[PDB]
């Protein structure tokens, strides 16, 4: 039920913000780690609970002070709400998330390059959040850089669904 879920949300965000006040990053891990899971099954109910909100919007404006298995933890939460979820660049928006993003694809670690691009590829709504904050120019630049940086990887079809989006959207703006 959803009443289940939402008592399961409130748990893992009571985990989480402890581990945050401990300044306990590993339990900061062992606490993301199952709501990663969580929103991967329930969306919807995740996305829209306003605990979650609060507990993204610091992590998102602390975010390069977090180690790096925190940082790809918060990045795999906000790829699940992010998913055929176009409502969610909203919140993000509001969050100052884009330029965060932004830094985490100049980030030498693929896997969080590839939830970034995972985020960023998640919508049209969020490539147009992204190039007006960086512009189409330093999105372009982002790709042909990642194109080189990390081939054979996850990260190639990632690049690519972000470059047609640009290109659907750069046509628009035309």
């Amino acid at each position: 039920s959803a009443a289940a879920v939402e008592a399961q949300i409130a748990a893992l965000v009571a985990a989480a913000n402890a581990a945050l006040a401990a300044d306990d990053q590993a339990a900061v891990r062992a606490a993301l780690a199952p709501l990663a899971e969580l929103a991967k099954e329930h969306p919807e109910l995740v996305a829209a609970n306003p605990e979650v909100q609060a507990l993204l919007k610091a992590l998102i404006a602390k975010f390069e002070e977090f180690d790096l298995e925190v940082q790809r933890l918060v990045l795999a939460v906000v790829a699940e709400l992010t998913k055929d979820n176009p409502e969610a660049v909203a919140f993000l928006k509001a969050a100052g998330f884009w330029p965060h993003l932004a830094a985490a694809l100049r980030h030498p670690d693929l896997e969080l390059v590839r939830l970034a691009l995972a985020i960023l590829s998640s919508s049209l709504a969020a490539v147009e959040a992204f190039v007006a904050a960086l512009g189409l120019e330093g999105l372009e630049a982002d790709l042909a850089y990642l194109r080189a940086a990390f081939p054979d990887s996850p990260a190639a079809e990632l690049i690519a669904k972000v470059e047609a989006l640009l290109a659907e959207l750069r046509a628009a703006l035309e």
